[PDB]
């Protein structure tokens, strides 16, 4: 139930954005990607052609991220936001640590048409981790008011909180080793 | 200037979810020529109240004078600052400000505005850092669309202007 028109301007904030920006179709389960920005095409090294039609998972190895992985299918079912870390791979094969936001689009509350997804790559911030993702996470935020998925008047609470979210992860994720 | 431009950026402030602010540089007093919803709300002041005045009226005389002179000599260099102000609302309640400013088109050393964009310390608990340095990452993305901020060497712009954010709440914070 989604307009060509809004999906094109889904397309055109993607293309302009200063963050990974990806978008997944729900209406079928194997979940494919259909949009991905120039940003998380870089983080990866692929190109757009090869990348669309693809399940996002092939960015991982085997049985890596078990409870990345549940969690991921969770939300993605209940059709609720998301922050985790993930292990993935380059199209070189260098590992590295994506920290991964999920966001029901469109749709009905408990049915969204559509998942869109942003990719925080961490251990490239160096002493100031938490405050990159923090601004990672606002500026993925005013994405997602431009969008329409977070409700204009509640673009700050929702900063507020993804920010606050996103360092959380952060710290545990530096509390690895 | 132009037509075309300053229509974007009052587009910009229109629907943004940070508090923005544009100063006109070609006027003895330097005032308000845009103040956005998000920054009425923090202030309890409406457009009319405060638009064609200089933002000093937030403060109550001398209590900022060597943020004053930082904002002073950035604003003659036409270079970015964040800085801590001591302000108070319409209703008076008193409020700390980390004040982001930014130079708009123009001139490298004297630019045709100065972007202000505020955000208020003390109402985020024990994540001042994250939500100073998440404000820190949606303004870079509103200074992109402007313009000022080129292309999308704005990632590293975002990572520096959050690491700062977050150095001047520490800061803040080693004040109490
Ligand atoms: C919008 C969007 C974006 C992404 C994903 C999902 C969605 C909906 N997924 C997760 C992946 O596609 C898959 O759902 C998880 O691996 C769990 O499903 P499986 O356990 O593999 O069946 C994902 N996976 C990954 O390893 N790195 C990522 O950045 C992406 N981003
Ligand atoms: C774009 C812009 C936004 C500003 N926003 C604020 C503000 O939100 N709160 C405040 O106390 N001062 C703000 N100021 C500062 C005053 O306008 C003034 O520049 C500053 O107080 C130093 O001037 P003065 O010492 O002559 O008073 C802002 C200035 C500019 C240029």
């Amino acid at each position: 139930a989604m307009d060509q028109k809004q999906f094109e301007k889904i397309r055109a904030v993607f293309d302009r954005s200063g963050v990974a920006l990806t978008l997944v179709d729900m209406s079928l389960p194997e979940q494919p990607l259909v949009l991905a920005n120039p940003p998380f095409l870089r983080m990866t090294g692929y190109t757009e052609g090869q990348i669309l039609g693809f399940n996002c998972r092939f960015l991982q190895r085997g049985d890596e991220n078990a409870q990345a992985r549940a969690d991921i299918r969770d939300a993605l079912k209940l059709g609720r936001e998301l922050q985790v870390v993930l292990r993935n791979y380059r199209a070189n094969d260098e590992p590295f640590d994506n920290l991964l936001f999920l966001h029901p689009v469109g749709g009905r509350p408990d049915a969204p048409d559509y998942f869109l997804g942003s990719q925080f790559e961490l251990g490239r911030s160096g002493n100031s981790e938490e405050a990159a993702a923090a601004g990672h996470a606002g500026a993925l935020t005013g994405e997602l008011a431009r969008i329409g998925t977070v409700a204009a008047r509640l673009e700050m609470d929702s900063r507020r909180h993804l920010a606050q979210a996103a360092a959380a992860l952060v710290r545990a994720w530096e509390r690895r080793g």
